């Protein structure tokens, strides 16, 4: 068949990981595969602050293909800065290897507690070249160039707790991981992987919405004026001034997304957004959907979407492709 394939690793379904190598030494790191951010960021030795001394770290010393690009990268995160310099060296991921610019990270005095508390080293971009710093091609488009994949595109295949392991892969479609149509939606910009749909939630509506496909979010993210109108009446308490909603993993009350485009419709129902704090039937659950405004209204079509809908990332036909997750592998 050919194609890329890349374990996705799933840990308490908040977050899930897959394996990628660094220098020809073969420097082994767990990533966070990001569709919403386009670098990639790697813990270099260098590194000495608690939980960088937890993490995997890279050692340029031990690469023969190490090729020094010291660019100096600062990045001020909330209330404390990410910072690093640029290197070029042999990135790894499944069976395919290429030359990349990366950003070594020396610090990560702005990225905590959140750093320390994962398991995971890195975080690999997916997004669009304007979307990156310094002015680095995504890794897809790069092995498309050099003749290594058939098509300059990805996919995932997400895991599902207790169920199934999941991939991404790269190069080509694989009919396994899905049942049913696969569509494809446009992006209506080359930055996010950011579509057009119309979203209806029972009553409420919303015509020609910005959607965004993001690997890197686990929430449904919707516009504030559709979380209010969505919840009244639906014995649904919201835990003061913090973004949390508890409710009885029962709820029959509870809605069904909607997103329609003229060649699609994809629904996302109540069990696909329920995070089970425990299941002594009828359950206590929390709400997996924040509400957030941006200058147009906008989805972040996130985990719990992508658990459902397999998905398709497609730089040549800049569009992104969505079917039904086949339940099992
Ligand atoms: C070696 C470590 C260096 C990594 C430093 C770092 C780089 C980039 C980001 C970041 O902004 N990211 C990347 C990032 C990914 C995952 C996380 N975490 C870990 C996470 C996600 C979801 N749940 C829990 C934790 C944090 C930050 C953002 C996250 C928000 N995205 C929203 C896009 C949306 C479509 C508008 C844009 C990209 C953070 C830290």
């Amino acid at each position: 068949s050919s194609n890329d394939n890349i374990e996705l690793v799933d840990f308490q379904n908040i977050m899930f990981y897959g394996d990628a190598e660094v220098g020809d030494n073969q420097q082994p790191f767990t990533f966070i595969l990001d569709t919403g951010s386009a670098n990639l960021w790697v813990p270099s030795v260098k590194c000495t602050t608690a939980g960088c001394l937890t993490k995997h770290l890279y050692d340029s010393s031990k690469s023969r293909t190490y090729e020094k690009d010291g660019t100096k990268v600062e990045m001020n995160y909330v209330s404390g800065t990410v910072s690093g310099f640029f290197s070029k060296d042999l990135v790894t991921v499944g069976n395919l290897s290429l030359p990349y610019k990366f950003i070594e990270v020396i610090d990560t005095n702005g990225f905590e507690p959140t750093y320390t508390a994962s398991t995971f080293d890195g975080i690999l971009g997916l997004g669009w070249k304007d979307l990156s710093i310094g002015s680095v091609d995504p890794i897809v488009v790069e092995l498309k160039n050099q003749n290594k994949i058939e098509n300059a595109l990805f996919t995932f295949y997400l895991p599902v707790h207790d169920k199934h392991t999941g991939f991404l892969t790269i190069g080509g479609i694989e009919e396994r991981f899905y049942e049913g149509p696969l569509t494809y939606e446009k992006l209506n910009h080359d930055l996010y992987w950011q579509i057009t749909l119309d979203a209806h939630v029972g009553n409420i509506m919303l015509e020609k919405a910005n959607c965004i496909v993001d690997s890197g979010t686990s929430a449904i993210t919707v516009p504030t004026d559709f979380l209010n109108k969505m919840l009244q009446n639906l014995d649904v308490i919201k835990v003061p001034f913090l973004p949390f909603y508890v409710t009885l993993c029962n709820n029959s009350k509870l809605p069904t997304f909607e997103f329609t485009s003229e060649n699609g419709k994809y629904t996302l129902e109540p069990e696909y957004y329920l995070q089970h704090i425990e299941d002594v039937g009828p359950g206590l659950c929390m709400l997996n959907i924040i509400g957030l405004d941006f200058p147009v209204p906008t989805f972040i079509l996130g985990d719990p979407f992508m658990r459902k809908y397999f998905t398709v990332f497609d730089y040549d036909n800049h569009s992104v492709g969505i079917a039904l997750a086949k339940k099992n592998l």
